[PDB]
């Protein structure tokens, strides 16, 4: 039986490809260099694998930016604005990631957006109405390929295959081509390819179709018959083609896999859905081949290596060890490097993590263990005993949040009462006048507040020191916004740095790393706080700072809190027990702060969850109505256990809520905020269709700018929201927290927000 990962991290162990780009990027090294370093990554990875013993190693994996970005440049599909500048293909791809200056013009980056359900962002095809392919010179995965091979590594190319590549793309500007009837134009570039990636010595190839997890579009449904209709008729002229889908099951796609007859084998995502393994078998062609995907891609725990052989087994007793290999479940690109890089972590987690570099090393141990588990019989007893001790730890048996759980009601879950009956205590307790305006969040990130917060967690200054700081500078806050005459204040959060870790650390049940950083964003990266254990709150964790701020501050000012989804989902979760037990206790730690809040003054708290609609499952019926659930639910037990006269607000980091404005509706918060400005103010239709009932605030300036938008323009903004929203319901609020702003902007952007207010404010007051 053979092993296989379906890609490995590029970033390298200590963010070197970061490093390397960046450095590229201002001008501290050469292209050549930047070349060189990325050549060295690939080589050090796949050695790593290899050396592991893995037997199916994937080459085109790596990226410099972005992997569908490099399929972009690999069928010529960059749009004209990019080629003009004459730049070589490095500055030509990293122009289209992230933007370029030539000649004086000022060339934007291609959207990215979330790939999948991952925090991984991809580059979006972008595509003309008149849009043909071609292959570029010297193809990457070929070059990549011939790489690898020369330096002793066979390899298997990775490929986004030609479906998902159109169905993951858009029409450029100007144009309004659908991009899937393409199609033709697409596929005898692929074979193109497949046919030269053969000649260069492959034997397979691993194409990724990961839209099958979807539920499709029967114009992309249709496309898979004659694309890979097209590669089998190819013969032996093309690489052996195993189509690889992950993060979902396909079971609701069985019409779809006939177009793969031709095709060699079928990887799925056993660790997302162990359940379709039967029914996926019952599927497959009588030679064709299963990649099981049984080591985790998404997360950093330690496989359970009995668990796993059992799903194998099942495999092989129905096809034959021949016909299944043993596979990471999705690309590595989703996992940290390695765990030997972390020294600080608690000495009994160890033994239960693995990231990338001991993933590979696991499907290699299981794919011997298959058939000769004598010869790792002393790993496979180690790794059940490593199951066991995770099971056994203090850490996943707290008594105390067990019980707590346990006895956790529907009633807990709702507001003493309804929006009506509360608006009215909430009107007087907070005396707002029509139109309040207030902010988001956060304020202008200097380099004082990042020197200070630095030197404090890094132990150069005393907390007392630190403290006085945060005071000084929420007092600051304070009286800019009393010279703005906004009606809702905000503390600012000078204390923190980043909303899922500051309250990871404040909470059991949450462990730190170092060095565990994953790539989410062309070269930036996150390091994700890991859930080892069941959680609680141990103390009071943003109190301090917004009791202080209420305590000098004329106008009600606003709690600021993570929601629990998120919490969850912006860290690597627990696997040994469900995602919804995990997001309860963090409801329940969260009602408690909430409540604390409520205690010390504060009766104005907003909760966001900008995880709620990433982690919905990818495709419709019990499963993702299951998750709308119990991650509805949690926000309202973290939010429901206030007065009527406390207003729960929450913001919005998108300006669509397509399948999806039930759930918000249904979280019953008093004032939503919605990133809108630079959107048309039609989108607002849905709060007229769905008859929103509650209090909503559109942003009325694109904070991502740092121009100041005019009065006049304040004005027209919000003269277009009250074409789709009733006066009495308006807040008036920018976009987006202020971190990235600076204070001058800031000062005449709010300036101008609250005069326009006022204006309105007299504009619809009572006639004579």
């Amino acid at each position: 039986v053979q092993s296989s990962v379906l890609g490995f991290p590029r970033m390298g162990v200590l963010r070197d490809l970061k490093k390397a780009n960046e450095a590229y990027w201002a001008d501290k090294i050469s292209q050549e260099a930047l070349l060189a370093e990325g050549k060295r990554l690939r080589l050090a990875h796949w050695k790593i694998q290899k050396d592991a013993g893995v037997d199916i190693i994937p080459s085109n994996d790596f990226a410099h930016y972005d992997h569908v970005l490099d399929h972009i440049q690999l069928f010529n599909a960059v749009p004209e604005r990019y080629t003009s500048q004459k730049l070589s293909p490095l500055d030509e791809y990293f122009a289209m990631g992230r933007g370029h200056q030539k000649g004086g013009v000022d060339v934007p980056a291609l959207e990215m957006v979330k790939w999948f359900d991952s925090n991984y962002h991809y580059v979006k095809p972008t595509l003309q109405d008149n849009q043909t392919f071609s292959l570029a010179k010297d193809p990457k995965p070929v070059r990549e390929f011939l790489e690898a091979k020369e330096a002793g590594f066979q390899t298997r190319p990775v490929l986004v295959g030609p479906v998902s590549f159109l169905a993951l793309g858009k029409a450029d500007r100007g144009s309004s081509v659908d991009p899937i009837t393409l199609l033709d134009k697409l596929v005898p570039v692929y074979v193109e390819l497949l046919k030269q990636l053969k000649a260069a010595g492959a034997e397979s190839v691993q194409i990724d179709e990961p839209v099958l997890v979807f539920d499709l579009r029967p114009e992309v449904k249709a496309a898979f018959k004659p694309a890979y209709e097209a590669i089998a008729a190819a013969g032996d002229a093309v690489p052996k083609v195993v189509v690889a889908t992950y993060f979902g099951d396909i079971v609701h796609n069985f019409d779809v896999l006939p177009a793969f007859s031709g095709a060699a084998g079928l990887h799925v995502d056993l660790v997302r859905n162990p359940e379709q393994l039967e029914p996926v078998l019952k599927q497959l062609g009588p030679n064709q081949i299963l990649s099981a995907g049984v080591v985790d891609g998404r997360n950093i725990w330690k496989n359970d290596f009995a668990k796993s052989l059992e799903i194998l087994q099942t495999a092989v007793k129905a096809l034959g060890s021949e016909r299944v290999i043993v596979a990471t479940s999705s690309s590595l690109i989703h996992t940290p490097h390695t765990l030997a890089s972390e020294k600080k972590l608690p000495s009994d987690v160890y033994e239960w993590f693995s990231f990338a570099v001991e993933k590979v090393k696991e499907v290699a141990t299981l794919a011997k263990a298959v058939t000769e588990p004598e010869a790792v019989k002393a790993e496979l007893e180690a790794n059940a005993a490593a199951i066991k001790a995770r099971t056994d730890s203090k850490r996943t048996n707290d008594p105390a949040v067990k019980e707590r759980q346990a006895q956790v009601t529907p009633e807990q879950h709702n507001r003493k009462a309804p929006f009506n009956t509360r608006y009215a205590e909430q009107k007087k307790h907070l005396s707002l006048p029509l139109f309040p305006t207030t902010t988001i969040g956060s304020f202008p990130q200097t380099s004082e507040i990042r020197v200070q917060r630095n030197k404090f967690t890094k132990g150069e200054i005393s907390a007392e020191e630190y403290e006085r700081f945060i005071e000084k500078e929420i007092e600051l806050a304070v009286k800019i916004q009393d010279e703005l005459d906004l009606d809702v204040y905000v503390h600012g959060e000078p204390e923190r740095n980043d909303m899922v870790q500051y309250f990871g650390e404040r909470l059991n049940g949450y462990v730190f790393t170092t060095h565990a950083w994953v790539q989410s964003y062309g070269s930036r990266c996150v390091r994700p706080p890991i859930i080892v254990g069941d959680i609680s709150r141990p103390a009071p964790m943003t109190v301090k700072e917004s009791k202080y701020a209420a305590s000098i501050s004329k106008k009600p000012m606003k709690g600021m809190l993570t929601g629990p989804v998120t919490c969850l989902r912006w860290s690597f979760p627990r696997v040994d027990v469900h995602q919804s037990v995990q997001c309860q206790q963090l409801a329940l730690a969260l009602r408690d702060e909430v409540v604390d809040l409520e205690k010390n003054g504060i009766y104005v708290i907003q909760v966001d969850e900008p995880a709620l609609r990433e982690g919905l499952p990818l495709r419709k019926g019990q499963e993702r109505e299951a998750y709308l659930k119990w991650a509805v639910d949690s926000f309202k037990l973290a939010t429901a256990g206030v007065e009527n006269s406390t207003q729960i607000h929450s913001h919005f980091c998108y300006s669509e809520f397509q399948d999806f404005f039930h759930a918000i509706a249904a979280l019953d918060a008093d004032v939503l905020s919605i990133e809108n400005s630079k959107s048309d103010a039609k989108l607002l239709k849905v709060f007229i269709d769905e008859e929103y009932p509650r209090h909503i605030g559109p942003g009325v300036y694109d904070i991502h700018s740092p121009r100041v938008p005019t009065l006049e323009e304040f004005k027209q903004r919000i003269e277009e929201m009250l074409a789709y929203l009733k006066p009495e319901q308006l807040w008036i609020n920018p976009d987006c927290g202020l971190k990235t702003r600076k204070w001058d902007e800031v000062k005449g952007a709010l300036s101008h927000m609250v005069e326009a207010a006022k204006y309105f404010r007299e504009k619809y007051a009572n006639k004579a």
